[PDB]
């Protein structure tokens, strides 16, 4: 038993089995609302559909049939019965909320029998029957049998050479032409198939293409991208009909408790005057705002608000639910509280806050912790912006300023670059055949759709600004282009806004006093500390800015790379002897000392781990023939001699070769050029300000303990002889990488010569795993399809391959160095998971790229907030 | 008794009495600490030297005496003994905190006969001759008698062809040289009058100069300004001294608790070696950054941190303390919670609560509620700065990133227009006689300075803008000009920015969450609702994100002088003709109805006073002959014609003639047009959203009731029979400007025809007091000078006068009508005092412009908050 569940039968709390809309729906169902009741198709049933085959059974089928009746009982009418029937509606209910790309079947278990026979009952035959052709279009297109082009292009013309307005006048008989026409619209692209004419066929044709659709590209694209695993499950609630399409008294809207692009309390959505659901406020027909529902229904707004608010408190969060006005009666067939935008998801947070509903605490846990990073994009310069050509305007439908080269569509989109070439994406209106390309584009123009739009919505989660229902755009997809106001566009730099206009120099923005509160209080919750893997202090200031507690990671790879250091190690580097290759390393000197004191001055106490060189030599030698005409000459070498030279430099591996630790084993000198540049410009600053520097010196690649003590011999002489600018009180403290196997692995041993281990995650990720984050490129997307890697190893925490590594090392080392800190500096740095298994793995700081600071903070403020 | 206090026979709670300086003195001497004893004499004393004459008397003198005996004994010494003497310092601690304006006389009662008494007692002629020299131009300078010009010029020269890098290299003999061409510097200056010898001549000769010297024009000048009042006092603390000047191991500092720019937790300030107090720190010989005193004297430090810290806490607010290391000795010469900048004044306060020290409440009181201004100025555009010839660099003295004209005259820059001509003030270093330069420019460059110097200091109150110590600047005055860089500069466009360099396009800017912690608070607290005085939908947006709620006034004067409504009024006026005044009139009828629409559309259910018509007729005719010309031809009237009707409509006194309501008394077709604008744009506009709108209909000038009967009897009826776009359920109250004297008057009659009084508080006060803010210009500032109105009548609530006008109608009109509302709109509007008043005064709503609002957000919450 229980394969499917009962709304009446359930709650909220069953999500893992109810889905964030079964379970929800059932909760209202437990609360007592105006929604018909039905029964929803269980998660575990989904998997199992797969745990098997491919193909539904027993249990299930039994189940689908054991409670359909209990439904037809409990509501009097017949399945699909040809006289006077029973039609339900058939909609994807998985765990979490999923805007803009489930299925939802309409008005189901009708046929040319029982759409007459509904025709007869309902005293109605234009209204069954636009159910009828509205059934036909859905099933199909869900169960994918026929692309929308079609029932479109024939809805489309049939009214587009009769004269008709628009679909809401045609009759019965054009109608019925319409759903008739349609059955072989869905013929010819077939093969021949009866449209699913038996109930049970229509349904388990669909329950099924529910429970298989998942599987399938774009979701698991999404779904992945998401922060979603396959490991869960379509479910598939199915209820009574309702019909917003009964005549001009019955309404279909889509409606939000507050404003989810700014976060304004209050009613915000888009309704029709007898429109089916799930299609038309979606698109086609400007959308009635939902407040005009007081001059249109004004007996309506009562229900729904008062409604609306109990809900917006039952939750306690922004609420978004499916009413539907089914001829002057209220129904809620869905709900769940929306996924916002950054800021508002900020703004209703501070304020549910205020309202007394949230608690801090809640308010924390309750932001989705990746989306922060919006809060950072650039924005539009004003002095520009005016500067711009305005050509149109249209819909706020997500906030955002976005620009770049124009697009019709996703896969011209995303194969122009991901969301940075600047790839504006055109589009008549969007689907979720287009997901790929709503990720890899900066925002979006849509010429029909609204707030509740498919695309508007999506945007919203992708951050992704949007513009829907932006009409006067005379679109030519064959011709690639399209029109606005006085202009014609071939695929190149436009510029849409946040703020309806639809268009630019960018810069950084600001950061309202959510960021404010919401990181206030993450940093009251939060444990693990907070520092940037920066180099230059310019990214130290806009860091600290971000409420960064120091520097995890300081490479000197630039402090030799860099203009003017250039050729000096290059000269080292052709040169055969220590003397020389000191006196080389010895005219950098200055110059990192410099670096360095810019960085500290910059840091002001806050500590700074500093990373010794990393690159092999070869990195640091011109790989042109051209620069290595340059060099020789300059070095009284012959350009042979270089090459040569230059040859010898060639690792079949530069992964895995002679750099980091090794390379100053044999060149220790790069450990006394490196020690003392920090170790003086340290001494001189905590001089010229009396403020206190303990320097934190990185031995990056470490394999094994004694090699450590190998160069930790080398900086610690020379740290403790740079101390002659007094016999001196400096502080220091030789860290090392836990970034290759052996060394996470002999960490016990690897903690004898060191203080603190700093873990290296995008490379020891690189060592665990197989593979290169350069070369694995070329495959990893097989991964994905395929299904066999879910998250990016290089984005996400592998946490049962890497985390190992991490783990062995972080709790041995703690066996031999009990007083241990350990930081995270990986891309997986500021990670809202890995800052959760940083967090209970035991780490102390933390280390992301400057902007994912913040993402840092809240990952530790949820971290250890939610974790117990 | 009672005139004079003792530090340890006192309390900060006595601040009526012992300023902010002498309580918060007593305060530390109640807790215990390094201040050397002394007394304060008290402020009822000072302002009893003025309730007399002007000098000095009785149990005064008695008093100095009475207690300066108290200390000798107490302290050993004897005062101005020749032998082994006594020195004092003498300076300034009036109620109000004050930097950049006080006067301290340094090491007093000394002489010829003691200093060398002291030189033999001190083993140590450099030490007390030094102090001698030091005391010589202080006395003075402070009881002016000399223009430092000269000492300094002496001092300056001294070294400055003998060869000694510093002053503090200057021997005993060279010392003694320089106090002894410095008392006949003072001669020569004066009429020959002996340097004050008589130590029972320095005393009074400058208790008097401190008691008598605050009443003379810049302190009157900016005392005002600061809204402090010259009833209160003068306060003048004095006590033993204590000498950072007597060697190599005895310093004198600046500092602060909390960074006072940026608002950053963290010991901050300026000190120097060997260094007299009063004097070297605020100006030459660049002082070293108080956290450098680890690395200087690394047993000190701990001192004045755990004791700064006592004292943080002590008082639970950002300290700032004149602290001197007086030969290894530590000492806390003096305290007061230190002014901030806007953002810091915020910080310190978020942070505060957030270090448990304040509560929600106290943080909003506490902060300087006119200051919020600052938030709001234009900031640099990104794209520009670095497009910015950089020439310098120096000093981070004061937030802000200001710009415009150069001066090198305080006087040259308030001569050339207040704080927006944009007027630079270059200048080696600013005084107390610059304090009117100082309010009139964007920001200030100084070539000797630091965060404690004079300019610096007051630019950060000020919220001006300040790079101090900002050296490589050869300005010459002569030739008014200026060096950096490789630049010459006549007076001419220039910028500074509060990072450091000294370069520019502005715009809009940030409000971190402070603002929002501040103002979530203030709303929390305050009751008075907020309203704009707005006109463009541009503002209404702005206006309704500074956390606006609604609009106060809307004016209609542009509706008709806008570009294209222009001539249709000037039309309706050369018209004689109900008919054709109406058809004008009716002619812009779609116009201001677009307008509204807008505003309303912008506003969303936000309240709105609409404001009838203002203006005369006269203000809307061309009063050239040129576009009458023009207006002419098109009326096919002659040039003659108009002129005539040009001159019928000739006011002797614009403000009191033919205008406002009784305007539309003879044209009650204003009201008509008027009216159905409003009435059809809140209609459609209520339609086409479904959103709510109640139309505030506003009559201005309305002097009696009857009157305002007459043109409701006639809004009404338009705006009854505008209700033609259904029978309407049209919502509007028709409410009055109290900005007349009889109409505040018979208020409670007038509040029979209205529902809302509205009050024009800068057109009632130049009703109230006499004249116009147009005219009064000419004569204003000698009420100032002459000290008979003290804080502007236009800009600040005079409650004496206007203030019952105000009150009658309150009242009374709530005697007639209860539930009135009432809500002021005049400049004092959004004003820290008049917010105060007008919550206290009965008041409903707000309505400052724009940007004001924030600081009405504060005003109301400090209104209600610390009012009961």
């Amino acid at each position: 038993a229980k394969w499917v569940y009962k709304f009446e039968e359930g709650n909220a709390s069953m999500r893992n089995l109810l889905g964030g809309a079964g379970c929800n729906l059932a909760e209202m169902t437990i609360l007592g609302m105006p929604i018909p009741q039905g029964f929803t198709v269980t998660t575990e049933a989904c998997t199992e559909y797969y745990n098997s085959g491919k193909q539904i059974t027993q249990e299930i089928q039994d189940q689908i049939f054991e409670a359909i009746t209990w439904l037809e009982e409990l509501n009097g009418k017949k399945f699909g019965d040809t006289e006077d029937p029973l039609l339900v509606s058939v909609r994807s209910g998985a765990r979490a909320s999923m805007p803009g790309m489930m299925d939802t079947i309409l008005n189901l278990g009708l046929n040319d029998v029982a759409v007459e026979g509904f025709a007869k009952k309902t005293g109605n035959p234009r209204f069954a029957y636009d159910s009828y052709r509205r059934f036909i279009q859905m099933y199909s297109d869900v169960v994918m049998e026929v692309p929308k082009s079609h029932f479109e292009k024939i809805i489309d013309a049939m009214k587009e050479e009769k004269g008709v307005h628009f679909d809401t006048d045609l009759t019965a008989d054009d109608l019925k032409e319409l759903a008739e026409k349609f059955k072989a619209v869905y013929k010819e692209a077939m093969n021949g198939e009866e449209f699913p004419q038996e109930p049970k066929d229509q349904l388990m044709g669909a329950v099924k293409a529910v429970f298989r659709s998942w599987d399938n590209p774009r979701a698991i694209v999404y779904r992945r991208m998401n922060d979603i695993p396959g490991d869960w499950g379509t479910a598939v609630n199915v209820q009574t009909m309702v019909f917003g399409n009964k005549g001009e008294t019955s309404g279909t809207g889509v409606a939000f408790t507050r404003n989810p692009s700014t976060g304004e309390k209050g009613i915000y959505g888009e309704y029709l005057i007898n429109a089916q659901g799930e299609d038309v406020v979606a698109g086609v027909r400007t959308p009635q705002p939902i407040t005009q529902l007081e001059n249109d229904m004004p007996d309506c707004y009562k229900q729904f608000m008062d409604l609306a608010m109990k809900l917006e408190k039952h939750f306690r969060d922004m609420q978004d639910m499916e009413f539907t006005i089914e001829e002057g009666k209220l129904y809620f067939l869905q709900t769940r509280n929306g996924k916002r935008t950054a800021p508002a998801a900020l703004q209703i947070a501070c304020d549910l806050v205020d309202e007394g509903m949230i608690t801090e605490e809640e308010a924390v846990v309750r932001i989705e912790a990746k989306s922060l990073d919006q809060l950072l994009h650039p924005t539009f310069n004003p002095a520009a912006l005016k500067a711009g050509e305005v050509i149109g305007s249209a819909l706020p439908a997500s906030p955002g300023a976005a620009a770049g080269k124009v697009y019709f569509t996703a896969d011209e989109a995303k194969a122009a670059h991901e969301k940075g070439e600047r790839v504006i994406l055109v589009r008549l209106e969007t689907s979720p055949e287009d997901i790929e390309g709503m990720h890899a584009a900066e925002g979006i123009l849509t010429v029909r759709g609204g707030m509740t739009s498919h695309a508007a919505v999506v945007a919203r989660g992708m951050g992704t600004c949007c513009v829907s229902g932006c009409g006067e755009i005379k679109i030519n997809e064959e011709a690639k282009t399209f029109e606005l106001g006085g202009h014609t566009f071939a695929e190149g730099d436009y510029i849409s806004l946040d703020g309806s206009t639809g268009k630019i120099e960018t810069q950084e923005a600001s950061v309202s006093g959510s960021f404010e509160r919401i990181m206030v209080w993450a940093d009251k919750f939060r444990t693990l500390k907070v520092r940037t893997n920066a180099d230059t202090p310019e990214d130290t200031l806009n860091a600290v800015k971000l409420g960064a507690e120091g520097i995890g990671l300081c490479r000197t790879e630039h402090m030799f790379f860099e203009a003017d250091r250039i050729m000096k190690i290059r000269k080292m580097i052709l040169s055969d002897s220590v003397e020389a290759r000191e006196e080389a390393l010895n005219e950098l000197i200055p110059f990192q000392k410099g670096d360095f004191k810019a960085m500290y001055k910059a840091l002001e106490g806050r500590p700074m781990t500093v990373r010794y060189l990393d690159p092999p030599l070869h990195e640091f030698v011109p790989h042109t023939e051209e620069e290595q005409a340059e060099l020789a000459k300059n070095m009284g070498l012959t350009l042979a001699e270089v090459k040569a030279k230059v040859d010898e430099l060639h690792e079949f591996n530069p992964m895995m070769g002679h750099r980091g630790c090794r390379l100053a084993v044999t060149y220790p000198e790069i450990a006394k050029m490196q020690t003392r540049a920090v170790m003086e410009a340290a001494i001189e600053v905590k001089e010229e300000t009396g403020i206190d520097i303990v320097p934190e010196i990185m031995i990056p690649l470490v394999g094994e303990k004694k090699e450590l003590k190998f160069v930790k011999d080398v900086v610690v002489e020379v740290a403790e002889q740079v101390k002659k600018e007094k016999g001196s009180d400096m502080q220091y403290h030789i860290g090392t990488m836990i970034e290759i196997p052996r060394a996470a692995l002999t960490a016990d041993a690897i903690a004898e010569e060191a203080e603190f281990f700093s873990f290296g995650t995008n490379d020891l990720t690189q060592m665990t795993f197989g593979f290169s984050r350069d070369d694995a490129g070329k495959f990893l997307d097989s991964y994905y399809k395929a299904k066999i890697y879910e998250s990016d190893p290089f984005a996400r925490l592998d946490q049962t391959g890497v985390g190992q590594l991490v783990e062995m090392a972080v709790k041995k080392g703690r066996q031999t160095r009990p007083g241990l800190k350990c930081g995270i500096c990986g891309e997986h740095g500021g990670d809202p998971s890995s800052v959760e298994f940083c967090h209970k793995v035991g780490l102390n700081y933390v280390s992301c790229s400057p902007f994912r600071v913040p993402i840092a903070r809240l990952a530790a403020a949820q971290a250890a907030l939610n974790n117990k």
